[PDB]
């Protein structure tokens, strides 16, 4: 059984941890029509989506049928935990997921480096070699350990089905994870962790590609 976290649904910023807020004047405005095909959609010719924005529902000219509220919409494919040979517990998706498609979001207590170093040099003292620390920026880290969502449980892979994307949204970051290619129901959902994980040390890589690094990023 993997040990318990409380589940959250946005960031929860901690300490002298802001979370920021902008006007519509710092957000690009898209053309896309209601009648589009696929109105902001992964294929479509919106500037929002194509910059890493997100749309304001309010403004967008596609109206309700926008497709470039991913992170506010919070519409995830379906998921689960799974018991890995050697890399712990895992994410596999339960549905096939489209390339370009958003998957997840990368949500849990947003830390400064303070904050951060301290629950490194706990982990580290007391034998901990589970780590949930991604860089949001150079001021804040989000840690999924004991807030977080299903993004938590995804493993690293020197070959990913996934990616990580730093979008704009309501005027603050935010780190989702977008499938580099169509992924089929039943395969384990993975990222590259590249220099955006923390604590992750001497941590020997089994994520067993053909090309792996042997190391964790
Ligand atoms: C974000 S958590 C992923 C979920 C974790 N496997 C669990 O059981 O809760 C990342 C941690 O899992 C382990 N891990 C993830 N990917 C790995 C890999 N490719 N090779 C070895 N260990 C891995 C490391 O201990 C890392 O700190
Ligand atoms: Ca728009
Ligand atoms: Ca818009
Ligand atoms: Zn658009
Ligand atoms: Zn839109
Ligand atoms: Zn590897």
């Amino acid at each position: 059984k993997p040990p318990p976290y409380k589940h959250i649904k946005v960031n929860r910023p901690i300490g002298r941890v802001q979370i920021f807020t902008a006007d519509l004047s710092e957000i690009p405005r898209c053309n896309c029509k209601a009648t589009d095909e696929n109105p902001c959609g992964i294929d479509s010719e919106c500037i929002n989506r194509m910059l890493l924005y997100e749309c304001h529902p309010t403004v967008c000219p596609a109206g309700g049928r926008c497709q470039n509220q991913c992170f506010s919409k919070r519409q995830y494919p379906e998921v689960e935990i799974f018991r890995t040979l050697q890399r712990g517990w895992g994410l596999r998706t339960k549905t096939d997921i489209k390339k370009g498609e958003f998957v997840n979001e990368c949500v849990g207590e947003l830390i400064d480096e303070e904050e951060c170093r301290a629950r490194i040099r706990y982990a580290q003292e007391h034998d901990i070699t589970n780590f949930y620390m991604l860089t949001l920026d150079k001021d804040r880290i989000i840690d999924a350990g004991p807030k977080g969502n299903y993004a938590r449980f995804m493993n690293h892979c020197c070959q990913p089905n996934c990616e990580t994307q730093k979008w704009s949204v309501n005027g603050d970051t935010r780190v989702g994870l977008f499938a580099l290619s169509d992924i089929k129901a039943g395969t384990e959902l993975t990222f590259n962790y590249n220099l955006e994980c923390l604590g992750n040390g001497k941590t020997v890589c089994k994520c067993g590609a053909p090309n792996c690094s042997g190391f964790l990023g």
